């Protein structure tokens, strides 16, 4: 079998469909900020295993997850019931198409997720290097309710406050989160926003250009779909394959089964 067995160190529950924990981390594991591994738990016979991107930065001794609730899992409906101690099973090798490698050099990240496809996205805000390749970083976590936006405190009172890169937060980090069914400052769909240049008007930049501009797309299926038809419309070129890079990258948060 090769699979790592990790603890769990602790978890933390953000609403009734949302949670985090973080385990401890098999040195052989190693992997760049913003990739993917299968995580799961031995049931009946064979291990339940899912791709979950690692939502803590590859320099820590340590990974975190921040994961979905399912009413019938078979793996949420399991995992959400994890203790300090219980164990887990994780894959060897990491993958995925979200890395700044295959970004071609530009001054302004734009991160695009919905729900949980906020997960990469928390090891690349904490990654030295994003705030070395880029002039302005901007992480748009669209969602459906308030008590979903979760890692709000962290992102906005924690994340500042860091020794070794609080500064380069305060002054390249714009946090823009947006509810569609609640009372919030910014109300709707990330994609309507950026399609009618209302956000960057928000947020002080100017419209997205394919020579300054690159971007991340993380969040369903249809909302991919979306997001590529708003990033082609300001004339930004997609990468052709995983190792080739482009204007921007796009990985789903999860499949439609
Ligand atoms: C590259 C990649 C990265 C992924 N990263 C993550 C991650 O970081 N966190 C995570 O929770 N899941 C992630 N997923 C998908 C997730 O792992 C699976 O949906 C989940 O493990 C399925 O567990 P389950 O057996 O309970 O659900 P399932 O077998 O998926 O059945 C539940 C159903 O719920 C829906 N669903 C599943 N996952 C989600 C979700 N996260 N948000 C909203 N609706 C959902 C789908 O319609 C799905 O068929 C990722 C998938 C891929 C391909």
């Amino acid at each position: 079998s090769n699979l790592n067995v990790e603890r769990v160190l602790s978890v933390h529950h953000w609403n009734d469909t949302l949670f985090s924990f973080k385990t401890t981390r098999n040195p052989s594991l190693r992997f760049e900020n913003g990739q993917f591994v299968m995580i799961g738990l031995e049931v009946d016979g064979r291990p339940l295993m899912r791709a979950y991107s690692i939502a803590s930065p590859n320099y820590e001794e340590h990974l975190e997850f921040f994961s979905i609730k399912v009413q019938n899992g078979p793996l949420t409906s399991r995992l959400q019931h994890l203790k300090e101690g219980d164990e887990l099973m994780v894959s060897r090798k990491p993958t995925g198409t979200l890395v700044t490698s295959d970004l071609l050099p530009g001054k302004h990240l734009y991160m695009l997720s919905t729900g949980t496809g906020l997960a990469p996205f928390m090891s690349l805000i904490q990654d030295p290097e994003v705030y070395e390749r880029f002039e302005k970083v901007v992480l748009i976590h669209g969602v459906r309710q308030v008590n979903e936006l979760a890692y709000q405190q962290f992102i906005t009172e924690h994340l500042p406050q860091s020794e070794y890169f609080g500064e380069a937060v305060k002054e390249k980090l714009i946090y823009y989160p947006t509810v569609t069914r609640e009372s919030f400052h910014n109300q709707g769909r990330l994609t309507d926003l950026m399609r009618s240049g209302k956000l960057f008007e928000d947020i002080g930049l100017p419209p997205i250009n394919p020579q300054d501009d690159r971007a991340m797309i993380c969040g369903s299926p249809s909302m991919l779909d979306e997001s590529c038809e708003v990033l082609d419309g300001f004339g930004l070129k997609i990468s052709p394959r995983m190792g080739e890079p482009g204007d921007y990258l796009i990985e789903r948060a999860f499949v439609e089964k």
